[PDB]
Parts: C-alpha cells; sequence; structure tokens
C-alpha cells in the first residue's frame, strides 16, 4: 500500500486514524495504533483490511496502490464519474 | 490482490508461473508452488512482491489490485500512452 495514498484519503474524508480504523473492522483499543503503521508505511494491510479501508473512504480501492500521480488522479476523479460519462471516456482510451 | 488481474496479465505476457516467480525473485524450487497459490486466491502477495510482479509483466502495479473492470481496462491502456496523450486524458478527467 502507498502511504501518500492512504493519508491523503483519509485526511479528505475528515476523518481520525483512531475512527478509520474502528469503522474498518480494527478493536478499539488497536484502532489508532495499527492504522498510524499503516500510514507511516511500518507494515501494510491485507488487501482485505484495504477494501474495509477503501469503502469507509469512499475511493476505489486500487487507489491506496497506485504509485503513478496521475493514473492515481484518473481513479480518484473516475470514481465521481456517471455511467454515460465513465463510457464516455472508456472509448477515449479505447482508440489508443 | 484480484487472481484474474494477475492471470490475465501473465497470459498475455506469454510465461509460465514458475517464470514469472523465479523473475520476481522466488527460488526455483518453490516457485511454480507459490505462484499458483496467488493465482487461485489461496494466499495473495506482500505489496513488494506484487511491485517485482508486475515489473516483470509489464503493467502498473494497481492493476492487480482494481476491481472494476473498466478501471483496469483504463489502467492497462495508459500504460501504453505517450506524455501528451496521458496529458491529453489527463484534462478530460480533471474537468469532471
Amino acid at each position: 500500500m502507498l502511504i501518500r495514498r492512504l493519508k491523503d484519503a483519509r485526511l479528505r474524508a475528515g476523518i481520525s486514524q483512531e475512527k478509520l480504523g474502528v469503522l474498518a473492522g480494527i478493536d478499539e483499543a488497536s484502532a489508532s495504533a495499527r492504522m498510524n503503521q499503516y500510514e507511516k508505511g511500518k507494515h501494510a494491510p491485507d488487501f482485505e483490511m484495504a477494501n474495509r479501508l477503501a469503502k469507509v473512504l469512499k475511493i476505489p480501492v486500487s487507489y491506496l496502490y497506485t504509485p503513478e500521480d496521475d493514473l492515481a488522479q484518473i481513479i480518484l476523479t473516475w470514481n465521481e464519474l456517471n455511467e454515460q460519462e465513465r463510457k464516455r471516456i472508456n472509448f477515449y482510451i479505447r482508440k489508443k
């Protein structure tokens, strides 16, 4: 997991390390210590935990794994496009 | 990691489970057994291993973590766009 992606997305959500961890199913007593390990890159969550984090954060989960800043922006923005404008840009890309 | 993403990308590369594992730094004696665990979803690699896999497979690493088929296609295709056509579609998206 890339730590900047997790931290940026948490701060956009307006929630603390603890609340993110508790909503993602970490025991309350461990939640802030565990989230801080993740956010400092001390160790990384399993994919199942990342999905729970992404659902709390309302982002596509692969945003957390995208090292390319410009691709990460596409992911984050796509997340808020309608079905017409998704399929729109889909075929901008499907020609390449 | 999503197993379909890893398998699709390996088969596009034209290489076996063993060769993928060996190039990604797994010991030769374990390489095919380990890769098959990953591809069957029996357990999942750490992010550092996923990055080594992605570099062998010549894909952006977050392709392996993207459950949305249409977003995964954007990732895969972006991977083969030039700097002008990357920045092109960048601003198709930056207006949203």
